[PDB]
């Protein structure tokens, strides 16, 4: 409706899972998470706003079971709100004050709390100060990381299976830093496991060994709970996004995909259900891809000049592509309903995805 565009979601996003559309009194977003049955929305005048299931408190807006409308988290509108990141059943949020909260789960201790007594409004991460500067915040199943702006890398929660790179430590309920001895420009959480990316363009993936979805070959999967080097892509990375079986990574000119795609995720085409070996879509060379987003079986991309390509799993329409139109998509497709508009922002989530997009005048 206004110029500067409207929320659009998809899928089982409980904004009557319906495809919808919402947006703000003089106000934008500015940055989109979705967790597994979640989702926030930051907003340039620094707000926070919530919404989608709540069975663990994820929402930090109190008991109810569900919150189906955008909701402000108005017990943060004293701080300036930055960024979110939603995992499965956590929310982690970063303020320019130099505080960082969570709420939610906390079995793993993925809260950074200190404990494992799950939480249901937000709480400061007394371990961040303003001396962290936060870059990305990322939350995967029980996980989470934050990235500073001089390149440090804290992660915390589960690491049971080695996905917060913690080698032979279960969990911790406290941030602690991790590196392999060089600045961090990006980092993702996924379901169970978790890569970041180097100053430098180095890709390095650590957790569950499992349907190729770390990328590397056979002879380095048994030292998984560190992070080690994908050098199966000679290009430098840009960008990395971790899903629910797969991995899909940004370099300049090509994107690459691994793990499983068995609803089409990897966008390999119809005949390539899983590669352990990182391997490029070839459908949209021609085309600049600017960012990528990953949601437990499916992916989006977005274009330089703000076009749309999903692919993956099509349950409860959450590709964003056509009304009746709930198949799996085995090669990037393009949003077709979107074509009159720039998609700024993109997040998929377990059942759900959310764009924000803005009309062509």
């Amino acid at each position: 409706m206004p110029d500067s565009g409207a929320v659009f979601t998809f899928g089982k996003s409980k904004f009557e899972n319906n495809p919808g559309k919402f947006w703000f009194k003089n106000d934008v977003p500015v940055h989109l998470s979705c967790g597994d049955e979640h989702s926030a929305v930051v907003t340039g005048n620094n707000k926070l706003y919530m919404f989608g299931s709540n069975n663990w408190g994820q929402l930090g807006l109190g008991s109810k079971s569900a919150i189906s409308k955008p909701t402000c988290v108005k017990a943060l509108k004293p701080e300036k709100v930055k960024l979110a990141a939603c995992g499965r059943n956590h929310t982690l949020v970063s303020t320019e004050g130099g505080n960082v909260y969570a709420t939610g789960g906390n079995n793993e201790g993925q809260l950074g709390l200190g404990d494992t007594e799950e939480r249901n409004t937000f709480h400061v991460i007394s371990f961040f100060t303003s001396e962290h500067k936060i870059k990305q915040l990322s939350a995967g199943s029980n996980t989470s990381a934050a990235l500073t702006e001089d390149g440090r890398l804290f992660m915390w929660g589960d690491n049971s299976e080695g996905q917060i790179g913690l080698k032979n430590v279960s969990n911790v309920c406290v941030p602690q830093q991790v590196t392999i001895g060089k600045p961090v420009s990006w980092i993702s959480c996924g379901y169970y496991h978790s890569a970041f990316v180097t100053t430098d363009g180095e890709l390095y993936v650590f957790g569950e060994p499992e349907n190729g979805k770390l990328g590397l070959p056979n002879q380095l999967l048994g030292n998984h709970r560190t992070p080690q080097l994908v050098s199966e892509i000679p290009e430098k990375v840009i960008q990395v996004a971790c899903g629910g079986e797969h991995t899909v990574v940004l370099t300049e000119n090509a994107v690459y995909t691994f793990g499983l795609g068995q609803f089409g995720q990897l966008g390999l085409g119809t005949f390539l259900f899983e590669t352990s070996e990182p391997k490029v879509i070839e459908n949209i060379r021609d085309q600049t891809i600017s960012y990528i987003s990953c949601g437990e079986n499916h992916t989006a991309l977005i274009t330089d000049i703000g076009l749309m390509y999903t692919f993956g799993d099509g349950r409860h329409g959450k590709l964003g592509l056509g009304l009746e139109n709930f198949t799996n998509h085995f090669i990037p497709t393009l949003c077709s309903n979107f074509l009159r508009f720039i998609v700024k922002l993109v997040a998929c989530g377990g059942c759900h995805m959310v764009v924000f997009a803005a009309p062509h005048r």
